[PDB]
């Protein structure tokens, strides 16, 4: 790709949150990266390994020929290789954000590369910034919502002079606006994770089964207890049940962190409502395997666990099983939701925990 | 002060750079809590002292009289005492910036107290906050330079639901915009820096005298290697001897970061075009006292400096010069320009380095 962009390239770290967080922001880049009519280049994802920072390719997870449906992308791969050689030379590496900002960790700036995982991102493509550029006298900044605002973007950093538009964070709304949701379709999992997930299936989960998703580590309880009813604002994804504004309902800790009896009870209900001959969890901590098994001893089906837990594969699973319920307040579980109402012709059975 | 601001307060953190940032966007804080009819809450300013952050009264520093002649204030010590027990009890206590964000040193947010002097500043006055709003939807932030801005302030954060505007960084422009400099008239010393300056001044310097800032630091000259007299963009404080977007001329590392020669050479001339019979000089470091004495060992003149080295007091004495020659990158220079042309009825004489 000697034939580059003439209307120049979108690329970003995905630098806020943990794999939930940075998809529900993805599917807002895809949709502004498309409105600017520049290509977008695929992200590597992010995930934390005490101590090291990994960064996984865009299409070890996803398939590029899918995503490319939606709107022009190459890879990070592609990127570095064929584009930034002759568009994007290092005295021409501006970092793109609202506003200047303190250092905490030293002129005013994006301080794109400070921290964790800031900076391994940057230096795993070898880029560094030689200056910054803001974005915050552009109404909305990329929200794209506001008269004027792409006319603005394309007026301000024509891709002449700026081909190349790198942003510090992802440029998107967090949580995700209801509008994206059905970008989820154009995320379909790389065949290395099917094969797992079939594998997976096949291995342990007599059809037709239900998949569960748990959170419930000492920091997530903590968030819920937060919850104030009387607000009713908006929690991460907690509108993916609740509908836009919360105008279903209100939520409520029950529905943030299902109580253990309240979890055994809804997957002994939801196993009875379909006849359910296996039941998959995932969870980020405690798995209830023991809980559930003595819960579904009646019945004479049993849950199963990914050994050890992997997350991407754990997500393919719940995508593909016959019932899914999930937490409503999770962007992980919301990833299962986008999937299984918009991946094919017609919406898969999902259910979350404290709603009916 | 029971009966409080039906249109409410803004409050904020100076929370960017030294001093020098720090009156640089306190003053466009001004034109935004003006222009909002809130009552401007007046900062601690903040000073560094490997280990600890101090915060210094405004009102030790500068005269509450005269900036109340520019906009409504009440001080730091009358909101957390007449005002914070009334309209904005602990469970109100929302920070304010322009986009959520990923914590560094851990949901999504303004991380208005993580890091140094974040933490400190609010932990002074016992300020926790229990949530976050943002305001990039806002065109243009707290610029209140697009249509419908300073409305969207008023309907999105109305007095009644949002009595207390708090700041996680000074709602202003850095650099300052030009339309802000002015408002350093509504900037007088306390009477504790003016006694200072009037002291020092009696016993050090011979009338008429030429004030110098030599700015000198390691980190400093870096920041002027950097110059791209190419795209000629304005870099801090520039603006102040070269006009609004550079019009004027070229920006270089002479001006910048001006040569140990260049000084000297200057220094002389300044003493002998107004038949000087001191100097002062205030600087970050080497304060160049011997090369100095040297250079003007024919004039029978000497220069002088501050032992040990007082910021606040160094500005009070070279806003009170005869002749005043500073750096035009400096927003610390930049602080004792705008006082000399702003503070009486008539400007009283400034220069820069590198610059006639
Ligand atoms: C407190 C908030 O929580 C929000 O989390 P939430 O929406 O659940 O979704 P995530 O942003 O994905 O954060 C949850 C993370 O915890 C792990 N995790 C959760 N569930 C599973 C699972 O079933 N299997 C495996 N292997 N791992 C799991 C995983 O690394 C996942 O990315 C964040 O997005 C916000 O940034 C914030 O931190
Ligand atoms: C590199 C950039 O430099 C910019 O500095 P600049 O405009 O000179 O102005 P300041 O933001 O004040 O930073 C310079 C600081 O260094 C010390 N300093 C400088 N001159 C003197 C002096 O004459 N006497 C004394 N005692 N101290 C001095 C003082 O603490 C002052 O606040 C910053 O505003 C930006 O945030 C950025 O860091």
């Amino acid at each position: 790709a000697e034939a580059t962009d003439p209307n120049g390239y979108i690329v970003f770290c995905p630098c806020m949150g943990r794999f939930g967080n940075q998809v529900d922001q993805f599917l807002g880049v895809l949709a502004f990266a498309k409105a600017l009519d520049r290509t977008l280049v695929l992200p590597n994802f992010i995930e934390f390994k005490h101590p090291e920072t990994k960064m996984i390719p865009f299409e070890f997870l996803f398939q590029v020929g899918t995503v490319a449906k939606y709107t022009r992308v190459v890879t990070m791969q592609e990127f570095t290789k064929k584009i930034m050689p002759t568009v994007w030379p290092p005295e021409k590496r501006k970092a793109f954000c609202w506003t200047p900002r303190q250092a905490i960790y030293a002129e005013p700036g994006c301080h794109s590369k400070e921290g964790n995982p800031f900076g391994p991102y940057w230096d795993q493509i070898d880029v560094s910034f030689v200056g910054d550029e803001y974005f915050g006298d552009i109404p909305g900044g990329f929200d794209l919502n506001q008269m004027g605002s792409r006319k603005k973007w394309l007026e301000k950093f024509p891709s002449e002079e700026y081909p190349v538009l790198a942003f510090s964070s992802a440029p998107a709304p967090f949580p995700s606006k209801g509008k994206v949701w059905s970008i989820q379709k154009y995320l379909r999992w790389s065949s290395r994770i099917t094969e797992q997930a079939k594998k997976f299936i096949s291995a342990n989960l007599a059809k037709p089964f239900v998949a569960v998703h748990l959170r419930n580590d000492a920091d997530w309880v903590r968030v819920c207890e937060h919850i104030d009813t009387t607000t009713n604002r908006p929690l991460f994804a907690s509108e993916q049940c609740l509908g836009e504004g919360h105008h279903l309902g209100t939520l409520t800790k029950e529905i943030c962190s299902p109580s253990k009896q309240q979890i055994l009870e809804q997957i002994v209900e939801k196993v009875g409502s379909i006849g359910a001959k296996s039941v998959f969890v995932a969870s980020d901590k405690d798995h209830m395997i023991d809980e559930i098994n003595e819960a579904l001893k009646p019945y004479e089906i049993e849950a199963h666990r990914q050994e050890p837990d992997d997350m991407y594969t754990s997500l393919a699973i719940m995508g593909r099983a016959d019932l899914f319920v999930g937490n409503c307040v999770s962007t992980f579980s919301h990833i299962v939701k986008r999937e299984r109402d918009h991946a094919g012709q017609s919406p898969r059975p999902s259910a979350f925990f404290g709603i009916r």
